[PDB]
């Protein structure tokens, strides 16, 4: 009895996960708006690369 469906999970999604991070953090709201477009548009023409990684955040 499978039941409800399961299933693994991308390590890929993880990169996108950050966009969101970053564009809550991020003030006003065209900026949200960018953040977000910029994501899904790398997101689809890169598909997969790194599972994590560290660029746009500042270690100090």
């Amino acid at each position: 009895g499978r039941g409800d469906e399961f299933s693994t999970h991308e390590p890929g999604e993880k990169r996108l996960s950050q966009c969101m991070k970053q564009c809550e953090r991020q003030d006003g709201g065209q900026q949200k708006q960018l953040c977000r477009f910029r994501c899904q548009e790398k997101y689809k023409k890169e598909r997969r690369e790194h599972s994590y990684s560290r660029d746009e955040e500042l270690e100090l």
